[PDB]
């Protein structure tokens, strides 16, 4: 009479893996006309459109779009001392890890007299979108704001929608103010993305927009690309894949699965085990722990689309994981150092029984803004790299151009580009003269 | 009675810069329905669609889509010994510079018992598009194929359209075969992009597609993103901005401008000088050199949209350049080391009188696949980074989770994510027990 929440597959053949790696289907609504209409309103009516759309969708009639300093001060006083300490602990770890990603200038002499190198420069105008609601995901403010600051980005904008009384959750404002974000705007949805894409009287336009959101925000960011703005990565629901052998702790594994499942009804979790007893013990823990979750309804909906799979070796589990390309990968196995080289697609990886995903979500220092829905095949998580341009430099000397010059002339000839050839020829004749 | 090709502006006010940074307008045709129709045909008819569209647009009725080994061998014998030597010289320099971009693993202890790091992994399936025509831009094969190989990308596909006899230019095939690309397909245009986006019987689908093309290829790459593939960067016509003081060589500067102008009628060049005499001498050189260009008609059309501007200091020229954000920047000035830190947006930078753009186009080692039309504000040129994912790793010890655990619990509580809190709690209670 037991109500099993997650479906299981015991040693499925390789011919079924194509089906077992599938995420749940997503909504197929065409939002292009909806987005383009909002964008046209933002282009034509600017701040008035922002206020009008906020009235319509957030049920708040604002006078000012920008969060005031009194509102920031009021928010600071509403954050407890213990939370302040935790946020500062997280910010320090995130700052330390992202600061380590800065590269040293490295001048390469490719051939005699030819020196080449790269240098980073910040993307000047950064836009950050933060969804609203009663539960503030203020940790995303740290994840996106801190590397923007470290990169040297001069203008950081944060948009987040008000509640019906016009207010922003105090933890969001506290956290943004902590890391030095001063341009905070009461705006959500398509209209917020449009404001950062085209600019209004109050919001200067962004060069690149960061941060996930719902289906409407996702479509708006996708379409905004066609008007010249860059975006961080494509969006989708969050997910975890866990690999567990006999050394895994079933209580820990169940808690990790449920931590991902409680994010949303569209989340997906995958458990790969090397024997059935680990699977059975972990599922028993899932059932028992699920009863205690305030969000048990949401996690239960995500578990319907989730899968537990028994595969007869860790190397087979890794091969399945590499085909799935998970946003988060937990290796709950012995001697992970023997296996990490074999991982080829995963957004972020957690090693051994004490590396829980919650730690990466909040405080370890890695970035939790990660590619989902298989985008780990072709994107990275947000990092310092996301906030800079790498400019290439070269300095060719007189000996340098005498060295590579004749070869360039022959290639330009073959491409039938006479002016390209002549730009070399005039240098060579000048030194020969 | 002189026919001046380029328009000049002498000390324009700062209020006019907004207008002087504008590229020429681009075509505003809506190609979405056109692209989606081809994509539907590729999805439904696969190789048959590839052959049918090739018949229609390339006027070649193919039997085989894949270039054969006999065709590769025939192409090798049609490339001269002197060109072979030049291509190998270029490949060596490109390989050396891109190999230097590999990062070392760097384990960061963010706090006691918490170790975080990143590792690169190749994007597994790479697609490269190379336009056809009588003038083979085979240098792009080196620029995209070499870093793909260095990254460890296992499956590299190259699509390039046949001529009416079904043939591919021998320099393209020679160069692709040289750097180890074995999967070469006779296909162009929207249908080639669609084949790499969805896959056919002959062409395995790509995870990321590289390489610029015409308006149709550009729209296809943009729309292909919505079906899950990554692309290198947005497209547009090529451009150069030159900054010249009294130490510049007007013959060299004119040749550099004309080298960019001969690329296409939609190209744009910008010359900034610190005095009018440099401008006048350079324009005289442009007029005289233009008469000798086989492509003088194309360069003349690009010069119509080009601008020469006198500004009264190098720092003003740099500020103009930073607003323009050029694909290529040439600093034809004294003591460039005093100015490169002030450059904030540019795709690739060339220093001093002997650093011509042709050298970067062909042989210096930097990548010539660069962001144009102002995309240097928010994208980089192609590099080793373009072909990899940077996966984050963390290993938290028992002491580590005891260290950051309580803080995570408080933040999870504030985000009302009880399962996130519980995933930490079970570890702490286990060690406390
Ligand atoms: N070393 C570079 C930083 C960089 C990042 N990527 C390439 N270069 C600098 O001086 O800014
Ligand atoms: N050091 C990494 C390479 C890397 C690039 N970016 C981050 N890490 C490795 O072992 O592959
Ligand atoms: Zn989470
Ligand atoms: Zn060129």
């Amino acid at each position: 009479h037991h109500h099993h929440h997650m479906q299981t597959y015991i040693n499925p053949p390789l011919s079924e893996w194509k089906n077992l790696i599938q995420r749940p289907v997503q909504k197929a609504e065409d939002l292009q006309n909806i987005v383009l209409t909002v964008f046209e309103d933002i282009k034509n009516e600017k701040d008035k459109a922002l206020i009008n759309y906020t009235k319509k969708f957030d049920k708040a009639y604002l006078t000012d779009i920008r969060v005031s300093s009194d509102e920031i001060t009021a928010a600071i006083a509403l954050v407890s001392d213990e939370l302040i300490q935790a946020i500062q602990m997280a910010a320090s770890n995130i700052e330390k890890f992202h600061a380590s990603q800065k590269e040293n200038k490295n001048i390469i002499e490719t051939t005699e007299g030819v020196n080449c190198w790269r240098e980073a420069r910040p993307i000047e105008n950064i836009g950050i979108y933060i969804p609203g609601g009663s539960a503030p995901l203020f940790s995303t403010v740290l994840m996106l704001g801190i590397p923007a600051q470290l990169a040297g980005c001069k203008n950081i904008t944060l948009c987040t929608p008000p509640d019906e009384s016009g207010n922003i959750n105090p933890a969001i404002l506290y956290t943004a103010n902590l890391i030095g974000i001063k341009n905070i705007y009461k705006a959500g949805g398509i209209q917020a993305i449009g404001a950062m894409t085209f600019g209004t009287e109050t919001i200067e336009k962004a060069d690149k927009i960061f941060g996930p959101g719902n289906q409407y925000v996702t479509a708006a960011k996708q379409i905004a690309q066609n008007f010249g703005v860059a975006i961080d990565m494509p969006a989708g629901p969050s997910e975890v894949l866990v690999i567990a052998d006999t050394t895994a702790n079933p209580e820990f594994v169940a808690a990790d699965l449920l931590s991902q499942a409680e994010h949303g009804a569209d989340s997906q979790v995958i458990l790969l085990t090397t024997d059935e007893n680990i699977l059975q013990q972990t599922l028993m823990q899932v059932e028992n722990q699920l009863t205690q979750l305030p969000r048990k309804s949401i996690a239960s909906q995500a578990l319907l689309q989730s899968r537990g799979i028994v595969l007869d070796s860790i190397e087979k589990c890794i091969a399945f994981s590499n085909l799935y390309a998970p946003e988060h990968l937990i290796l709950a196995i012995e001697n992970t150092e023997n296996y990490t080289d074999k991982i080829t697609s995963a957004g972020s990886v957690f090693l051994g029984n004490f590396s829980c995903e919650s730690a990466g979500d909040y405080a370890s220092g890695t970035n939790h803004t990660l590619p989902t829905n298989g985008y780990a095949r072709n994107y990275s998580g947000v990092s310092l790299d996301s906030f800079i341009k790498k400019i290439t430099f070269q300095k060719v000397t007189k000996k340098g151009i005498q060295n590579i010059g004749p070869g360039i002339e022959k290639m330009a000839e073959a491409e039938e580009l006479f002016a390209h050839k002549h730009a070399v020829s005039v240098r060579l004749k000048s030194l020969n003269s």
